[PDB]
Parts: structure tokens; sequence; C-alpha cells
DNA sequence: CATAATAACAATA
DNA sequence: TCATGATATTGTTATTATG
DNA sequence: CATAATAACAATA
DNA sequence: TCATGATATTGTTATTATG
């Protein structure tokens, strides 16, 4: 427990923030660095309660999710100016009530999703886009190749993927590679952080493996190696987004935008309708070809989006 | 909050013990009015920290699943003879790592079988078995056929169950009909307690109402019909048990025994592979047909247990 | 000289 | 299963009384 | 006289 | 997503500087 401490992101990003030629101002990023400045010397608990009681007055008419991850960003910045023992992590939190009401949000519309499921009827046409863009000369379309053909997330494709050949008894897998780098994992022991587990993959794994050393040895392709997720974020979400509407924008089904993140749901999907065993459930190899936490089932429920053309076709050939 | 009461079921069940030809003595029940019993007078606090702590010092040596249940029940005495708002209710309860466990080795129980699904080989002649019950002259008999064919719980078939013909456009349906009587909803008001829903049935309707009409006008249907879950319990539950057992024991998978809940299950699979809309997920329907809380889809994972022997064949012609 | 009856004991949803 | 701090079911076995 | 750049704002897993 | 009290991602839009 030390009173005394400064959040240096926080306050670095602001630093770099004043030679902006043209954009918001970072007020936000302002109020955390005022608030931890603030919380230097401070050892009443009743103070510290007035202070994020400000803070909190101040968050005011933003919505549930938003004030949700301004807190999340308070307390990383309190973690890294003070420590995990600071008391002020006991005070500078959500109270309960918002993060049931959160979680009852989100699990009514994943269950809103799975009563009325989306048919990709065009679901061929986009994994012909990706493994089209595995081809490319262009290093943000072969990253959307890959998110289209190994399924994995915008990030770890961009910034931290390692893919390797699959060895299928005394030879190399056609349909799976080897891949590390997991996101999301928040280092827990149950997880696959850097656990190097197989995934398939909806092309030969030759022209996915070669396509990300395309990827790799280029320039921005060093520049995004091992980049934070702000760096990724500031760097490329927008373009990513842009060029993803556009390139699907015509296959892509008509009850939602295409965006980057459905590549990897429609993934599983495809996946599963390909190299699913009989004795496993969806659930099951959704989580496993997912990456996700070890006995967990539930965060499966949540890319379970389409389905598939066939499907819906034998499932009224069945009636 | 009162000081005096008395939990008449418990009592009620010793005054009743006292006739008994043969079995056990009732300790636990006799724990429990001793327990309610020392309850009366009581103010401080610290006093029923003490007796709760007798208590807990006595069920030393049972498993994790029984203390809970017992637990359960201590909870509901203390209930029945204070009311809600007894203080004691913050007291005797387990602490919070014990349920924090009991939910891990649920869950990794239930993410074991998603990963090593049975295949139910012969669910065809266990069909076969419950349509033949169906037209028993032995309620028993017709029971076992009603778990296997409306996949309704045992306590649901016997005690409750409101079967109903289902309008199909200007007529009645003959592949599902309605259902009231829902158990275990704990009266939540999300949940289907006097609900009527429609259900699917694996057999023709009209054989399933006759049946239960049947079932019903019976003398055996006459006492079963509005018991309490002990009644019931004490009353059929093992020779249910035994004549479930006998029924398949040559047809049931041989890896496990045949339970009659298992007839559930195996229902949720088989309906899920024959009447499922191509828009929804398995989870959905399962949730939908068992008739679960609103917006979950968790409860559904305990049900996935089978693999259909069609779906192990076809899921092994593509590969 | 042995079996059925009962509730404890236990796991599932 | 409903809620996420537990309850309500379903499943198994030791112990007891009894010509 | 208008567009791109940036971080706020927001939702998903 | 990992834990079940939240965090780490991915997705959208208002605001600002700038010949
Ligand atoms: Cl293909
Ligand atoms: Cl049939
Ligand atoms: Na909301
Ligand atoms: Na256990």
């Amino acid at each position: 427990y030390p009173k005394t401490g400064v959040a240096t992101s926080i306050v670095e990003k602001i630093e770099r923030a004043e030679f902006n030629t043209a954009g918001r101002k970072p007020t936000v990023l302002l109020r955390i660095a005022d608030f931890i400045a603030a919380m230097n010397g401070m050892d009443a608990k009743q103070d510290m309660q007035a202070l994020w009681d400000a803070e909190i007055a101040i968050m005011n008419g933003r919505a549930q999710t938003t004030i949700i991850s301004y807190i999340t960003k308070y307390r990383n910045a309190i973690r890294e100016a003070f420590g995990d023992d600071h008391p002020m992590l006991k005070i500078a939190t959500g109270d309960a009530a918002m993060y049931d009401e959160a979680r009852r949000v989100k699990m009514e519309k994943i269950a809103n999703k799975h009563g009325a499921l989306i048919t990709f009827e065009n679901y061929r046409q986009v994994l012909k886009i990706c493994e089209d863009c595995l081809k490319s000369s262009d290093p943000l379309m072969i990253g959307i190749g890959l998110i289209g053909m190994t399924g994995r997330a915008p990030y770890e494709v961009f910034t931290q993927a390692e893919f390797s050949p699959a060895p299928y008894g005394k030879g190399v897998s056609k349909w799976s590679i080897l891949f590390n780098g997991q996101a999301k994992t928040k280092q827990g022991e149950g997880t696959k952080f850097g656990i190097t587990y197989e995934i398939p993959v909806l092309t030969r794994s030759e022209t996915v493996l070669a396509a990300y050393k395309r990827l790799r040895e280029s320039g921005q392709g060093k520049l995004w190696h091992g980049m934070s997720i702000d760096d990724f974020s500031s760097e490329t979400r927008l373009l990513l987004r842009d060029t993803v509407f556009n390139l699907f924008e015509d296959v892509w089904p008509k009850e939602e935008l295409p965006k980057p993140y459905g590549l990897r749901h429609l993934y599983a999907e495809v996946a599963y309708h390909n190299f699913a065993p009989p004795h496993v459930t969806k659930n099951s190899y959704f989580a496993a070809i997912l990456g996700h936490n070890n006995n967990d089932l539930e965060t499966s429920l949540s890319y379970m989006t389409y389905t598939l053309p066939e499907d819906r076709d034998n499932a009224l050939a069945r009636l």
C-alpha cells in the first residue's frame, strides 16, 4: 500500500496528444490523470469516496456499457499507479445492480439471437473472397482473408498470431494448423494463454501459412507485430472496418452489416459443419476451436449467430 | 421477526415415523426438529451462531452435495417455523467456497459429457417400448411411457401434468400437445409456473392423451395426483427405478444404467432431430421444449447427453 | 435363521 | 433449475424391525 | 468555404 | 471472455484542427 504514483500510459497518451493536427480533446484521459494526481497523498477512505463520487457524477449521461468501460479504465489506471493493494480499488467500482443488469441485457441479446438465426446464404462467396484476399499483396487484405480462413480475432491475426504446420501422423495436416497467441485470456490458468493448440482451417494449410509469412515479412506487418490493443485500434480499426464493409457489401446477409468479427462467427459454423466429430457437441466444438477457458461452454453461446443454407434446406426436408 | 414457531412438516414426519414397521431412524429430521425447538426464544445472534455451528460440526463427514441438501432442509424448516425474515437465515447457510466448488464440479461434469456424447444406438427400440407402455393397464407403465413420449419429468407425469389437444389451424395437431404443471420453477416470474405451453410428442397425440386419461382415472392415478415431492418419492421412486431398470436393461447404451430422467434427455434429442425449425439453435429448442426460465440457455447444456446413431453415421460421412 | 421397509445419504438441473 | 446464493427435484444405499 | 484525424462514445465476448 | 465482479477486445460517432 503506497499513496504515491503515476499512471504512465495515460500521461504518455496525453503528452503525445499535445501535438494533434486534428481530432477530439482527450477529456476522459485528462479526467483520469487528474483523478490519479489527486489520489496522491490520500489516506482517508472518506476523501477517496468523495473523489470517486465526483467522477461518478461526471459520467452521468453516458450509456451503461460506456460507464462500465470507463470504470475499467479508471481501475486499470489505479492499478498502474498505485498497485493492486490500493483501497481505492474497493471504492472505484460499479454498483452490483449495474453489472447484474449488464449481464441480464447481454444474456437477453444472446437468447434473442438463438431464437432467430440468420441464414448466411452466400457464405461460400464470402469464404471465396477471403481465400482471394490470401493472395493479395496488401497486408490488410491478407489479414482479412486470415480472419476468414483461420477464424482468429483481428488483433490476433495482425499483432501476435503464431501459425505453424500441424503434424498428421507422419506428415502435415491439410485442413488444420497449430496456432499460438490467444487473446483476452487475462492470463487465467485454465485458458489458452501461451498455449499452442490445433485449429481447423477453411482452405489448404499451405496457402494459409504462406500468406501469413507474406503478412509478417511485410513492412506494415512488422509495424503491426507486437502492438498493444490501443496502438492496433488507433492504427487500423477504421480502415479494416471500411475495407470489410466494401469487400462483402453485396454478399453478406442483409439482416446485418458485414463486420470483421462476423468472419470468426461464420468460421466456427462452417468449421463445425465440416470437421466436427460425432461424439462432441456444437458448444464443445466451438469452445475447442475458439480456444476458450477450460470447462466453459457458455461463451460459445455468443458465437451461434448464423445458420448455413444447406442446414436450413434439410431442416425443411425433415418436416 | 418472531422468536417462536414450529416446523410442522418435520414434526408430522416424525410422529408418523413413530409407527414404523421397519427402516432407519429419522435422525436428521430429529436433529432439525431439535434445532428449531432450541431456536425458540433465541435473540442473541451469537447463540444462533453457536447452535448452527454445532449442527455444522455434526454434518462433518457427509459428502458436499449431501451437506448442501441438508442445509436446504434446515433453511426450509427455519422458513416454515419462523418465516423469511428470521436472522438465522443469514447464519444457517453454506460458506461461499462450498457453493463455488459445487458449481465448478457440476460445470466440469457437464463439460466432460459434452466432449464424450453417448451413442444411443437402440433409441428406436426404447421409444417403441415406451409407446407399448402407453397401452398397458399398469398406471406405472403408462407413466413411464409418458416420460418417454412427452418428455415430462416423473413428478410432473405422475402428480401434476395437464395434457390437452394442441390446435393446428382449424384442427388438432398430431405431433404436439399442450402441457401445464411445470416443476422446479420456484415460482419465478420468468418461468413456466402456471403456464400452459405447447410441447412436441414422439407418438400420435391421440395415444398420449388417451393414455394419460387412463392414468388419471386409475386408482393409483388418483392417489398420485396432487402429491408432494416427498410423498411421491417415498411412494414410487424405488419401484419406478426398478421397473425402468428392467424394461430397458438390454437396449439401453452400455455406458450407463437406464434411469427414468434419461428418457427426458433422449426425448429432447429425438425431438430436436425431428421437429426443430432451421432458425433456432439446439440450446434454444431444448430450452423451449423443456420449459426453462426466460432467456436461459445454460440449463439446456445439462440435457445434451446422447448422440443419435444416424447423426453419428453422417458425421462420419462428412469426413 | 433373511428380506422388505424406511429414511439417510447422495447426485443432478 | 433459478439465479449467479442457493432450491427442487431425481438417484443410491445403510439401517432398522420383524415369525 | 469541408474533409480527415483523433479520441470519445459504445457494444460484444 | 474470464469469472460469476468484472476486463479485454471489437464497433460507432462527435468533435477538433487545418490552406
Ligand atoms: Cl468448401
Ligand atoms: Cl419415429
Ligand atoms: Na443496453
Ligand atoms: Na463431488
